């Protein structure tokens, strides 16, 4: 499919069950969840945005179904308002920018 | 072009007869440059982003080139790490994801 930047790209995205809605996110390296709990060990890792740095929790080879694609990697929880999306499993969906 | 997610999805922008390196960012609203001189007035703009929000100068009409692709619009200057295009320059070049 090809998504168009009118709007916030925002796709439905299935973790563990649950299906909430995700912003596919090209200037985000990590993919970043909303503070919840996922099974597994994880560490305290620090990353800074716009406003400043916050403090996630990493949690290490997740899968994660965006928008009905299988796809595994690096997830951080952490105090976001927003889920994100970024390149590190995007680019397992294969996704592209064109223009 | 074709832009894949591996690597930064990073462009060369010319701003005011100069070249620079922005990140091209579907996950931003607005384009944010970092901390440079522009011509004409601002105006006072919060936007904010992970870890709170933070002052941008708002200029606008900017004439901006994003890799070859003239663009005309709302520029936001603020203290930022990464030259960041965002959608509303975006959709000025016809940018969009696929997959
Ligand atoms: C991994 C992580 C998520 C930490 N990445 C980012 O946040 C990067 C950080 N770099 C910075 C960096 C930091 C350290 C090292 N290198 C780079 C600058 C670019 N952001 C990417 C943005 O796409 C993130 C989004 C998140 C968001 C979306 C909607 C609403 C709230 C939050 C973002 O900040 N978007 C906001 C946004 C962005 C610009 C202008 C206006 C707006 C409003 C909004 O669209």
């Amino acid at each position: 499919p090809q998504i168009t930047l009118w709007q916030r790209p925002l796709v439905t995205i299935k973790i563990g069950g649950q299906l909430k809605e995700a912003l596919l996110d090209t200037g985000a390296d990590d993919t970043v969840l909303e503070e919840m709990s996922l099974p597994g060990r994880w560490k305290p890792k620090m990353i800074g945005g716009i406003g400043g740095f916050i403090k996630v929790r990493q949690y290490d080879q997740i899968l994660i179904e965006i928008c009905g694609h299988k796809a595994i990697g690096t997830v951080l929880v952490g105090p976001t308002p927003v889920n994100i999306i970024g390149r590190n499993l995007l680019t397992q969906i294969g996704c592209t920018l064109n223009f």
